[PDB]
């Protein structure tokens, strides 16, 4: 009895899965492409960790996460794969509950990740304090579709302090706190939404992971978590926390996969 795990977000969860790819099945929980090809970890990512490696039960996972996301290219733009086009993807292939995918409220899981790339190209531009429920309006809005699908299991990510990334902190420690001040009203507002959205609904299951708090606590202390400090590349996803400038590698992405495991009993799959 599997739990069908629908996630959505940005370069911190793509994985290349097409729709016309191989469909998730319990030989192949992933469906396309293999676990450990299309991240920026050098290996699985969170998703992957998540549906293959802390997994209670058979977990599926279809991953409409898309490089470089936005929330809404009519409010912060980006790429054509924003998180609207992402939700588009699922009301046209998934929402109807296909035989490939015949998912239903006690075993469906949403899994939302996004607002890090909003933050990155609106944070000196906006005000946080009224810009930010622009954009936390717009993401309820789209979960909302999901709710009117008959989705009910809600996983939704903080975002996680990109501001001490590689690619931020040489912008110099002014920018590093200006992005860092903007982020957390940005996560304030979200963790509001979602315990709205909660109560107001009263019929939804639903889990705010603090990446952030988890991210913060290896970045100050790296070598309690294997890593030699906090600052080093190494593209081979597990010598350092970073993957590249701006993304973690595999042993974070696995590192946070089982900070989440034991938050997520309640959605059905761990």
């Amino acid at each position: 009895n599997p739990t069908y795990f629908f996630t959505f977000g940005d370069s911190y969860s793509q994985t290349g899965f097409s729709a016309s790819g191989t469909q998730p099945s319990a030989s192949n929980p992933m469906g396309n492409p293999d676990l450990g090809i299309g991240t920026t970890t050098n290996g699985p990512n969170w998703i992957g960790y998540l549906t293959t490696t802390e997994n209670a039960s058979l977990v599926l996972s279809y991953n409409l996460a898309a490089g470089g996301a936005t929330i809404d290219n009519a409010l912060v733009p980006a790429y054509p794969g924003d998180l609207a086009s992402q939700f588009r993807l699922f009301e046209d292939v998934y929402a109807d509950k296909p035989a490939s995918a015949p998912w239903s409220a006690e075993d469906a899981v949403f899994g939302v990740w996004i607002g890090d790339n909003d933050i990155g190209n609106a944070y000196y531009s906006t005000d946080a304090e009224t810009y930010t429920p622009k954009l936390i309006s717009r993401l309820e809005s789209l979960v909302e579709e999901v709710y009117k699908n008959g989705g009910r299991k809600f996983l939704f990510l903080n975002v996680p302090p990109t501001s001490r990334s590689p690619l931020f902190l040489e912008q110099g420690e002014e920018v590093v706190k200006q992005h860092a001040e903007y982020l957390s009203v940005y996560n304030e507002n979200l963790e509001g939404m979602v315990d709205d959205f909660t109560k107001k609904k009263g019929d939804v299951t639903t889990v705010l992971y603090d990446s952030w708090s988890f991210m913060t606590k290896i970045l100050d202390d790296p070598t309690a978590y294997g890593f030699p400090d906090a600052t080093c590349i190494n593209d081979d996803g597990t010598s350092c926390i970073w993957w590249d400038n701006y993304h973690p590698g595999m042993k974070y992405h696995l590192l946070q996969a089982e900070d989440m495991k034991p938050k997520l009993r309640k959605l059905g799959g761990w």
